[PDB]
């Protein structure tokens, strides 16, 4: 008896360093497409339909960015948030360092009791030869899975998830988990 069942409305906010792939993640989830050209700073206003554990959910997707007006509209994004996606890039150890240094303090300040899913995006670059060579000149290497999991443990995240928006792998499961968290 699913027909006519009222949908549940929930709000998701996605944050993280510039160029880690926040907007690309939202477009892959919403449209089942990895865009490569003409991608905006933030994804269009979007409410996604998702069915999880038998519940019909309408999930509002709030994208954020990091300069000028976006520095100001970002803190205004947090009211009434039900789940946070906090993103770093596996090809950027620096973006992972900003998880405890910047993003977790900001989210705890404005969204104290809201579940956080820590997302390591660009997992397709972990074993990319060119990426590994560029990071090697800085004596760095791509983030290891256990390093992402460790950071998720440290910040009390609802979960740790890895994605490639480029291949689309893992993206559905991130938003399914976020929806389960939002329903809590
Ligand atoms: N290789 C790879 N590139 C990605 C991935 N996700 C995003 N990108 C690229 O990373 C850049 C930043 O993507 P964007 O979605 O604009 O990042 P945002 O600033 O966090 O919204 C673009 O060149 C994307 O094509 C991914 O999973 N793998
Ligand atoms: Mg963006």
């Amino acid at each position: 008896y699913f027909q006519g069942m009222a949908a549940i409305r929930k709000k998701l906010v996605i944050v993280g360093d510039g160029a880690v792939g926040k907007t690309s993640l939202l477009i892959v989830f919403s449209k089942d497409q990895f865009p490569e050209v003409y991608v905006p700073t933030v994804f269009e206003n979007y409410v996604a339909d998702i069915e999880v554990d038998g519940k019909q959910v309408e999930l509002a997707l709030w994208d954020t960015a990091g300069q000028e007006d976006y520095d100001r509209l970002r803190p205004l994004s947090y009211p009434d948030t039900d789940v946070i996606l906090m993103v770093f890039s596996i090809d950027s150890p620096d973006s992972l360092e900003n998880i405890p240094e910047k993003w977790t303090p900001e989210v705890k300040h404005f969204c104290p009791n809201v579940p956080i899913i820590l997302v390591g995006n660009k997992k397709d670059l972990r074993n990319d030869e060119h990426t590994r060579r560029e990071l090697a000149k800085m004596k760095q290497e791509p983030v290891k899975p256990e390093e992402g999991r460790d950071m998720a443990n440290r910040i009390g995240a609802f979960g740790y998830m890895e994605t490639s928006a480029k291949t689309k792998d893992g993206v559905r499961e991130v938003f399914e988990m976020a929806t389960r968290a939002a329903l809590q």
